[PDB]
Protein backbone atom coordinates (compact mmCIF):
# COMPACT_ATOMS: atom_id res chain seq x y z
CA UNK A 1 0.00 0.00 0.00
CA UNK A 2 1.01 3.64 -0.56
CA UNK A 3 0.08 6.82 1.33
CA UNK A 4 -1.67 7.91 -1.87
CA UNK A 5 -3.95 4.91 -1.40
CA UNK A 6 -5.64 6.74 1.47
CA UNK A 7 -7.47 9.94 2.30
CA UNK A 8 -6.33 11.16 5.71
CA UNK A 9 -8.66 12.87 8.16
CA UNK A 10 -8.46 14.03 11.76
CA UNK A 11 -5.48 13.35 14.01
CA UNK A 12 -6.45 10.75 16.59
CA UNK A 13 -3.34 11.05 18.72
CA UNK A 14 -0.03 12.89 18.85
CA UNK A 15 3.02 11.21 20.31
CA UNK A 16 6.66 12.22 20.75
CA UNK A 17 7.89 10.33 17.69
CA UNK A 18 4.64 9.12 16.12
CA UNK A 19 1.12 10.24 15.22
CA UNK A 20 -2.14 8.34 14.73
CA UNK A 21 -4.44 9.68 12.03
CA UNK A 22 -7.89 8.59 10.84
CA UNK A 23 -7.75 7.35 7.24
CA UNK A 24 -10.10 6.04 4.56
CA UNK A 25 -8.74 3.56 2.02
CA UNK A 26 -9.83 4.74 -1.41
CA UNK A 27 -10.01 1.35 -3.13
CA UNK A 28 -12.22 -0.20 -0.41
CA UNK A 29 -13.69 2.74 1.54
CA UNK A 30 -12.77 1.21 4.89
CA UNK A 31 -11.61 3.38 7.81
CA UNK A 32 -8.35 2.75 9.66
CA UNK A 33 -6.38 4.43 12.41
CA UNK A 34 -2.98 4.73 10.79
CA UNK A 35 0.05 5.08 13.05
CA UNK A 36 2.77 7.08 11.31
CA UNK A 37 6.44 7.19 12.33
CA UNK A 38 9.16 9.48 11.01
CA UNK A 39 12.03 7.31 9.98
CA UNK A 40 14.68 9.93 10.56
CA UNK A 41 13.34 10.60 14.02
CA UNK A 42 13.39 6.94 15.02
CA UNK A 43 17.05 6.55 14.08
CA UNK A 44 18.02 9.77 15.86
CA UNK A 45 16.16 8.88 19.06
CA UNK A 46 17.04 5.18 18.89
CA UNK A 47 13.34 4.31 18.97
CA UNK A 48 13.79 1.47 16.47
CA UNK A 49 13.52 -1.26 19.13
CA UNK A 50 10.17 0.18 20.23
CA UNK A 51 9.05 0.18 16.59
CA UNK A 52 10.28 -3.22 15.44
CA UNK A 53 9.01 -4.77 18.67
CA UNK A 54 5.56 -3.26 18.19
CA UNK A 55 5.17 -4.60 14.66
CA UNK A 56 6.07 -8.16 15.66
CA UNK A 57 3.85 -8.14 18.76
CA UNK A 58 0.80 -6.80 16.93
CA UNK A 59 1.33 -9.29 14.11
CA UNK A 60 0.61 -12.02 16.65
CA UNK A 61 -2.68 -10.54 17.87
CA UNK A 62 -5.99 -11.74 16.45
CA UNK A 63 -8.72 -11.31 19.09
CA UNK A 64 -11.85 -9.14 19.16
CA UNK A 65 -10.71 -7.19 22.25
CA UNK A 66 -7.39 -6.05 20.73
CA UNK A 67 -6.53 -3.52 18.03
CA UNK A 68 -5.55 -5.39 14.86
CA UNK A 69 -2.61 -4.62 12.57
CA UNK A 70 -4.01 -4.92 9.06
CA UNK A 71 -1.09 -3.63 6.99
CA UNK A 72 2.27 -1.88 7.09
CA UNK A 73 4.01 0.17 4.44
CA UNK A 74 6.78 2.71 4.05
CA UNK A 75 8.07 5.56 1.93
CA UNK A 76 11.42 7.23 1.86
CA UNK A 77 10.71 9.13 5.06
CA UNK A 78 7.91 7.33 6.96
CA UNK A 79 6.58 4.08 8.44
CA UNK A 80 2.82 3.41 8.41
CA UNK A 81 0.88 0.90 10.55
CA UNK A 82 -2.75 0.34 9.62
CA UNK A 83 -4.72 -0.29 12.82
CA UNK A 84 -8.33 -0.90 13.85
CA UNK A 85 -10.21 2.37 14.33
CA UNK A 86 -12.06 2.63 17.65
CA UNK A 87 -14.64 5.38 17.23
CA UNK A 88 -15.68 5.90 20.84
CA UNK A 89 -12.39 6.89 22.40
CA UNK A 90 -10.60 5.92 25.62
CA UNK A 91 -12.14 4.19 28.64
CA UNK A 92 -10.61 7.02 30.70
CA UNK A 93 -12.90 9.54 28.99
CA UNK A 94 -15.92 7.69 30.36
CA UNK A 95 -14.53 7.23 33.87
CA UNK A 96 -13.96 10.99 34.07
CA UNK A 97 -17.36 11.80 32.56
CA UNK A 98 -19.55 9.45 34.62
CA UNK A 99 -17.31 9.57 37.67
CA UNK A 100 -17.67 5.88 38.47
CA UNK A 101 -19.24 2.82 36.85
CA UNK A 102 -22.16 1.00 38.43
CA UNK A 103 -21.73 -2.68 39.30
CA UNK A 104 -23.13 -4.06 36.06
CA UNK A 105 -20.88 -1.85 33.93
CA UNK A 106 -17.88 -2.49 36.16
CA UNK A 107 -18.42 -6.24 35.86
CA UNK A 108 -18.94 -6.22 32.08
CA UNK A 109 -15.91 -4.17 31.16
CA UNK A 110 -13.72 -5.88 33.76
CA UNK A 111 -14.76 -9.23 32.24
CA UNK A 112 -13.77 -8.02 28.77
CA UNK A 113 -10.34 -6.95 30.04
CA UNK A 114 -9.92 -10.28 31.82
CA UNK A 115 -10.85 -12.12 28.59
CA UNK A 116 -8.34 -9.99 26.67
CA UNK A 117 -5.54 -10.69 29.15
CA UNK A 118 -6.28 -14.42 29.13
CA UNK A 119 -5.71 -14.40 25.36
CA UNK A 120 -2.63 -12.17 25.52
CA UNK A 121 -0.96 -14.14 28.28
CA UNK A 122 -1.79 -17.37 26.48
CA UNK A 123 0.34 -16.09 23.63
CA UNK A 124 3.21 -15.38 26.00
CA UNK A 125 2.96 -11.60 25.76
CA UNK A 126 3.03 -8.96 28.52
CA UNK A 127 1.48 -5.58 27.71
CA UNK A 128 3.35 -3.78 30.53
CA UNK A 129 1.37 -0.54 30.12
CA UNK A 130 -2.25 -1.46 30.69
CA UNK A 131 -4.36 1.55 31.69
CA UNK A 132 -7.72 3.17 30.84
CA UNK A 133 -6.06 5.43 28.25
CA UNK A 134 -4.97 2.34 26.30
CA UNK A 135 -8.34 0.61 26.45
CA UNK A 136 -10.37 2.01 23.58
CA UNK A 137 -14.05 1.52 22.81
CA UNK A 138 -15.18 0.61 19.31
CA UNK A 139 -18.42 1.62 17.58
CA UNK A 140 -20.33 -1.08 19.47
CA UNK A 141 -18.83 -0.10 22.83
CA UNK A 142 -16.72 -3.22 23.19
CA UNK A 143 -13.09 -2.73 24.25
CA UNK A 144 -10.12 -2.59 21.91
CA UNK A 145 -6.73 -2.70 23.66
CA UNK A 146 -3.90 -0.77 22.00
CA UNK A 147 -0.38 0.65 22.48
CA UNK A 148 1.85 -2.43 22.19
CA UNK A 149 5.09 -0.45 21.87
CA UNK A 150 5.99 -1.33 25.46
CA UNK A 151 4.84 -4.96 25.11
CA UNK A 152 7.20 -7.93 25.52
CA UNK A 153 7.11 -11.37 23.90
CA UNK A 154 8.45 -13.86 26.45
CA UNK A 155 10.53 -16.65 24.94
CA UNK A 156 8.93 -20.14 25.03
CA UNK A 157 12.30 -21.80 24.43
CA UNK A 158 13.79 -20.68 27.74
CA UNK A 159 10.47 -20.60 29.59
CA UNK A 160 11.16 -16.93 30.15
CA UNK A 161 9.13 -15.30 32.91
CA UNK A 162 10.81 -11.93 33.48
CA UNK A 163 11.25 -8.79 31.35
CA UNK A 164 13.95 -6.33 32.31
CA UNK A 165 13.18 -2.98 30.68
CA UNK A 166 11.69 -0.34 32.87
CA UNK A 167 8.53 0.71 31.09
CA UNK A 168 5.02 1.66 32.10
CA UNK A 169 2.99 4.43 33.71
CA UNK A 170 3.62 5.20 37.38
CA UNK A 171 0.06 4.81 38.68
CA UNK A 172 -0.15 1.29 37.24
CA UNK A 173 3.42 0.04 37.64
CA UNK A 174 3.84 -3.16 39.65
CA UNK A 175 5.83 -3.43 42.88
CA UNK A 176 8.14 -6.08 41.40
CA UNK A 177 9.21 -3.72 38.62
CA UNK A 178 10.10 -1.16 41.30
CA UNK A 179 11.94 -3.51 43.68
CA UNK A 180 13.10 -6.51 41.62
CA UNK A 181 13.57 -4.37 38.50
CA UNK A 182 11.71 -6.83 36.28
CA UNK A 183 8.13 -7.57 35.19
CA UNK A 184 6.12 -10.71 34.42
CA UNK A 185 2.64 -11.58 33.13
CA UNK A 186 1.40 -11.05 36.68
CA UNK A 187 2.44 -7.39 36.39
CA UNK A 188 -0.54 -6.89 34.02
CA UNK A 189 -2.82 -8.36 36.71
CA UNK A 190 -1.61 -5.72 39.14
CA UNK A 191 -2.60 -3.10 36.56
CA UNK A 192 -5.98 -4.82 36.18
CA UNK A 193 -6.49 -4.43 39.93
CA UNK A 194 -5.73 -0.71 39.70
CA UNK A 195 -8.16 -0.36 36.80
CA UNK A 196 -11.02 -2.16 38.54
CA UNK A 197 -10.48 0.07 41.59
CA UNK A 198 -10.49 3.14 39.33
CA UNK A 199 -13.76 2.17 37.59
CA UNK A 200 -15.53 2.01 40.95
CA UNK A 201 -13.68 4.71 42.93
CA UNK A 202 -13.14 7.25 40.16
CA UNK A 203 -9.36 7.43 40.63
CA UNK A 204 -6.58 4.84 40.68
CA UNK A 205 -5.55 3.48 44.09
CA UNK A 206 -2.05 4.88 44.33
CA UNK A 207 -2.09 8.53 43.44
CA UNK A 208 0.12 11.52 44.22
CA UNK A 209 1.39 14.74 42.70
CA UNK A 210 4.55 13.03 41.51
CA UNK A 211 5.93 9.63 40.50
CA UNK A 212 8.29 9.14 43.43
CA UNK A 213 5.48 9.52 45.95
CA UNK A 214 3.39 7.04 43.97
CA UNK A 215 6.22 4.49 43.91
CA UNK A 216 6.60 4.75 47.67
CA UNK A 217 2.94 3.91 48.22
CA UNK A 218 2.95 1.02 45.75
CA UNK A 219 5.86 -0.69 47.47
CA UNK A 220 4.10 -0.43 50.84
CA UNK A 221 0.67 -1.39 49.46
CA UNK A 222 -0.64 1.87 50.92
CA UNK A 223 -4.18 2.51 49.67
CA UNK A 224 -7.77 2.57 51.01
CA UNK A 225 -11.21 1.77 49.64
CA UNK A 226 -13.98 4.40 49.59
CA UNK A 227 -17.25 3.69 51.38
CA UNK A 228 -19.83 1.86 49.27
CA UNK A 229 -17.25 0.08 47.12
CA UNK A 230 -19.03 -3.03 45.87
CA UNK A 231 -18.01 -5.79 48.25
CA UNK A 232 -17.26 -8.55 45.73
CA UNK A 233 -15.30 -6.08 43.61
CA UNK A 234 -13.34 -5.10 46.72
CA UNK A 235 -12.51 -8.74 47.36
CA UNK A 236 -11.33 -9.16 43.76
CA UNK A 237 -9.14 -6.06 43.95
CA UNK A 238 -7.61 -7.35 47.19
CA UNK A 239 -6.74 -10.57 45.38
CA UNK A 240 -4.98 -8.70 42.56
CA UNK A 241 -3.22 -5.92 44.46
CA UNK A 242 -0.88 -8.30 46.25
CA UNK A 243 2.81 -7.48 46.58
CA UNK A 244 3.91 -11.05 45.85
CA UNK A 245 3.46 -11.50 42.10
CA UNK A 246 3.10 -15.29 42.45
CA UNK A 247 0.02 -14.85 44.64
CA UNK A 248 -2.21 -12.78 42.34
CA UNK A 249 -5.45 -14.35 41.17
CA UNK A 250 -4.94 -15.17 37.50
CA UNK A 251 -1.16 -15.62 37.55
CA UNK A 252 0.45 -18.88 36.41
CA UNK A 253 1.43 -19.85 39.94
CA UNK A 254 -2.20 -19.55 41.00
CA UNK A 255 -3.07 -21.76 38.06
CA UNK A 256 -4.17 -19.23 35.48
CA UNK A 257 -7.33 -17.60 34.30
CA UNK A 258 -9.84 -20.22 35.33
CA UNK A 259 -9.72 -19.36 39.00
CA UNK A 260 -9.88 -15.64 38.17
CA UNK A 261 -12.93 -16.03 35.91
CA UNK A 262 -14.47 -18.12 38.69
CA UNK A 263 -14.34 -15.24 41.17
CA UNK A 264 -17.78 -14.47 42.69
CA UNK A 265 -17.74 -10.96 41.20
CA UNK A 266 -18.13 -12.63 37.79
CA UNK A 267 -20.82 -15.16 38.72
CA UNK A 268 -23.42 -13.81 36.28
CA UNK A 269 -20.94 -13.52 33.39
CA UNK A 270 -21.15 -15.68 30.29
CA UNK A 271 -17.56 -15.74 29.07
CA UNK A 272 -17.70 -17.47 25.69
CA UNK A 273 -19.55 -14.93 23.55
CA UNK A 274 -18.65 -11.77 25.47
CA UNK A 275 -17.71 -9.79 22.37
CA UNK A 276 -21.13 -10.40 20.83
CA UNK A 277 -23.21 -9.48 23.89
CA UNK A 278 -24.79 -6.02 24.09
CA UNK A 279 -22.75 -3.82 26.45
CA UNK A 280 -24.66 -2.26 29.36
CA UNK A 281 -25.30 1.45 28.79
CA UNK A 282 -22.90 3.69 30.72
C1 LIG B 1 1.37 7.85 19.07
C2 LIG B 1 1.59 6.59 19.65
C3 LIG B 1 0.55 5.96 20.37
C4 LIG B 1 -0.70 6.60 20.50
C5 LIG B 1 -1.81 5.93 21.26
N1 LIG B 1 -2.54 5.02 20.36
C6 LIG B 1 -3.78 5.24 19.87
C7 LIG B 1 -4.07 4.15 19.08
C8 LIG B 1 -5.31 3.87 18.30
C9 LIG B 1 -5.53 2.76 17.55
N2 LIG B 1 -6.77 2.80 16.98
C10 LIG B 1 -7.42 3.94 17.33
N3 LIG B 1 -8.64 4.43 17.03
C11 LIG B 1 -9.08 5.61 17.50
C12 LIG B 1 -8.27 6.40 18.34
C13 LIG B 1 -6.99 5.94 18.69
C14 LIG B 1 -6.54 4.69 18.18
N4 LIG B 1 -2.99 3.35 19.15
N5 LIG B 1 -2.11 3.90 19.92
C15 LIG B 1 -0.92 7.86 19.91
C16 LIG B 1 0.11 8.49 19.20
Amino acid sequence: KRPEDFKFGKILGEGSFSTVVLARELATSREYAIKILEKRHIIKENKVPYVTRERDVMSRLDHPFFVKLYFTFQDDEKLYFGLSYAKNGELLKYIRKIGSFDETCTRFYTAEIVSALEYLHGKGIIHRDLKPENILLNEDMHIQITDFGTAKVLSPESKQARANSFVGTAQYVSPELLTEKSACKSSDLWALGCIIYQLVAGLPPFRAGNEGLIFAKIIKLEYDFPEKFFPKARDLVEKLLVLDATKRLGCEEMEGYGPLKAHPFFESVTWENLHQQTPPKL
